[PDB]
C-alpha cells in the first residue's frame, strides 16, 4: 500500500493526466479552453486523492474511478472560479482573463464534469448513471450552492453552531462526501455497510477540516472558536478525527491513505 | 389533428408541471429554489416544444421526454440568466442559480425511470454536446471574443450558440421514446440544421459587418429561407400527420 506522499504523486499525476486526455482539443473552443486549463492545472486535489483511496479500500481503481475523480475536480474547480467572482468574494481566472471569460470557464467546467462522468467509452451505463446522481445531489440545490447560498445569505447576521454546521456540510462537506461514496461505487463492488462507514468516515472529515480552519486563523462573523470556545473547537476536531478513523479501522492495510489522508486535509 | 396553438397550449402546461414537481422541496434550498423558480417561470417553451414534436414525430411521449423537455428548458434558462450578468435578486444570486439550474438540468435527466440506463446515458450525453465546450457556451464565447468577423464565423458563432440546443431538443425527443432508427435521427438533423439557419438570415432580414442579405440582397436573402424552410419541411413531410408538430414549428420558428 502508498504511503502519503507516494500516494499523492501517484493520484495528482493520474488525474491530471487524465483531465488533460479527457479535455479533447476543439478549435472553436480554444479560448474557452485557455480558460478551463488555466483553472484546472495548480491545487492538491483533495478530493480525487479521496476517490481513488475509496476505491482501493474496497476493490480496485477503475474507468469510473479515473471519470469520478476528474469529475470531482471539475466540479471544485468551477466553484472556485465563480467564487472569485467580485459579486461574490474577490491571479485569479477573471484577472488573467476578464470577468464575462470566467463566468463561461465556470459553466463549462460544470458541464465538462457531467461529460467525463456519460463518456462512451464506458460499458457500465447504470453505474454511470448512479454516479451521476451522487455528483448531482453533491454539487447543486441539495449540496454545494446551497452552501454557497447560506453562506451569502448569513453574512450579516450571527448563526448558531447548528447553522454553522449546516452550511459547512453543503458547501464543502457534500463534495467530500461525494469523493469517497463515488470512488467506492466506481469499483462496482461496494456494500451498503462498507458505504455508510465510508459516509460517516467523510462527514467527520469535512467538517473537521472546517473546524480546524478557524482554529488557524485564530492565530464580526461565526467561527467554530466563538460558538465553542477555543478548547471546545480542538476538541471538536479532535473528536471528528477519532470519529473518522474508527469508521475505517476495520480494513486493515487498504485503509492507510484514508487515514493519511484524514491527517493531511484535517491538518 | 392538434393545432399549434394547442400542441403549445399541452406542451408548455405539461413540461411546467413537470418542472414544478421535480423542483422538490429542500429548506436549506429555500432562497436558491425561489430564485430558481424565478427564472424558470416565462418563456415560449421553443425546446420543450421540438422535444415532444420530435417524440410524436417517431413514437409516444414517455417520462424520459419529459426529463428531456424539462432538461433542456432548465439549461436554456439557466443560460438567459448568465448571459444578463453586467460582465456581459442580486448578481452573486444570478450566478447560483444559473449554476443551479445547469446541475438539475442533469438530475432531471439522471432520475430514476422505467427505461435502460443506455437510454438515459445517450440523452445526458445529447444535452453534454449541446451545451458545453462543444456547444451552446463556446457559442457565448465565440460571441464574446467578436465585439468585425465574415459571414462564416458568425454563421460558425451561431450554429454553437443557438443552434446546438435546438438540434439537441429534436435529437432528444426523438429518443427518449426508446423507438427512433438512425435514418431518423439523420433527418432530423437535417431539419434542426435547417430551420436553425434560415431563423438567422430571417434575423437578418428582419433588421432591414457580415450578413445574408448584404451577400445575396434582401429578395436573395428571403428566397434562401423560403427553400430552407421548404428542406426542413422535406426531412419530415414523409411521417405525415404525425409531423403536424415540427411542421407547424417550422414555420413559426422562422416567423
Ligand atoms: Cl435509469
Amino acid at each position: 500500500v502508498m504511503n502519503l506522499k507516494q500516494f499523492s504523486t501517484y493520484t495528482q499525476s493520474r488525474v491530471d493526466q487524465y483531465l488533460e486526455q479527457q479535455l479533447s482539443d476543439y478549435a472553436p473552443a480554444n479560448q474557452l479552453h485557455n480558460a478551463m486549463r488555466y483553472s484546472l492545472f495548480g491545487g492538491k486535489r483533495i478530493r480525487p486523492m479521496l476517490t481513488y483511496a475509496s476505491a482501493q479500500l474496497v476493490g480496485d481503481i477503475s474507468s469510473l474511478t479515473d471519470a469520478s475523480a476528474a469529475a470531482l475536480e471539475s466540479i471544485h474547480a468551477y466553484s472556485l472560479i465563480h467564487d472569485d467572482l467580485p459579486a461574490m468574494d474577490n491571479p485569479t481566472c477573471h484577472i488573467q482573463f476578464d470577468e464575462a471569460t470566467a463566468i463561461l470557464a465556470g459553466d463549462a467546467l460544470q458541464t465538462f464534469a457531467f461529460e467525463l462522468l456519460s463518456n462512451p467509452t464506458s460499458a457500465q451505463p447504470e453505474l454511470a448513471i448512479k454516479l451521476i446522481q451522487e455528483l448531482v445531489v453533491a454539487s447543486g440545490r441539495n449540496g454545494m450552492i446551497t452552501g454557497q447560498m447560506i453562506d451569502l445569505s448569513s453574512e450579516n447576521k450571527n448563526i448558531s453552531l447548528a447553522e454553522l454546521e449546516q452550511m459547512h456540510v453543503h458547501k464543502t462537506g457534500a463534495l467530500i462526501k461525494a469523493s469517497v461514496r463515488m470512488g467506492a461505487l466506481s469499483t462496482g463492488q461496494v456494500k451498503p455497510e462498507q458505504l455508510a462507514k465510508l459516509d460517516a468516515y467523510a462527514h467527520a472529515i469535512g467538517l473537521a477540516f472546517q473546524v480546524q480552519d478557524d482554529i488557524i486563523d485564530l492565530t464580526n462573523k461565526a467561527t467554530y472558536p466563538k460558538l465553542l470556545g477555543l478548547d471546545g473547537a480542538k476538541a471538536l476536531v479532535v473528536r471528528l478525527h477519532e470519529q473518522a478513523i474508527a469508521q475505517i479501522s476495520e480494513f486493515g492495510d487498504k485503509s492507510q491513505p484514508l487515514t493519511d489522508l484524514a491527517n493531511y486535509i484535517i491538518d
